């Protein structure tokens, strides 16, 4: 019955839709439509306290649109996703974290850094570099695989814990 507005951010192709779908529907969709943006609602129990999740899975190319800024205003927590095999996607995290801190006007915005596709063999972003970035932000870092399910509940639930702590 308390509702959390969550926003899933990160470059195209990192797995934002595969994570969100895995969480909601419990399976891995290979090659989900790259171009669709929507919210998904789910009722979950975390640490024994029921809540409603309202999760925006962002899509589209954007030089910073007004509609995106409106959704960032509404967001209560941000899941910032990169892919461990994609150096550019990791480089983009800086930029998301700047926008988030600007829109919310705050250094202390509930956020979790998510390194997705942890099942993949050719890792290009070092775990230690992500851990260090996360630690410098003071936010949790969780490696996930939307394909394996590894980490998926933990990423979203930890973001909820971050809202609740805050
Ligand atoms: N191996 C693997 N592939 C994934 C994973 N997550 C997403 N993908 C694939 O990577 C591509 C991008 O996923 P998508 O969910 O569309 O990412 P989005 O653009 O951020 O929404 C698709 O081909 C997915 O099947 C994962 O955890 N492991
Ligand atoms: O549903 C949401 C979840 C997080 C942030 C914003 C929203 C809103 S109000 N949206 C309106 C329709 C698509 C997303
Ligand atoms: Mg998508």
């Amino acid at each position: 019955m308390t509702e959390y507005k969550l926003v899933v951010v990160g470059a195209g192709g990192v797995g934002k839709s595969a994570l969100t779908i895995q969480l909601i529907q419990n399976h891995f969709v290979d090659e989900y439509d790259p171009t669709i943006e929507d919210s998904y609602r789910k009722q979950v129990v975390i640490d024994g306290e029921t809540c409603l999740l309202d999760i925006l899975d962002t899509a589209g190319q954007e030089e910073y649109s007004a509609m995106r800024d409106q959704y960032m205003r509404t967001g209560e927590g941000f899941l910032c996703v990169f892919a461990i095999n994609n150096t550019k996607s990791f480089e983009d995290i800086h930029h998301y974290r700047e926008q988030i801190k600007r829109v919310k006007d705050s250094e202390d915005v509930p956020m979790v850094l998510v390194g997705n596709k942890s099942d993949l063999p050719s890792r290009t972003v070092d775990t230690k570099q992500a851990q260090d970035l996360a630690r410098s932000y003071g936010i949790p870092f969780i490696e996930t695989s939307a394909k394996t399910r590894q980490g998926v509940d933990d990423a979203f639930y930890t973001l909820v814990r971050e809202i609740r702590k805050h």
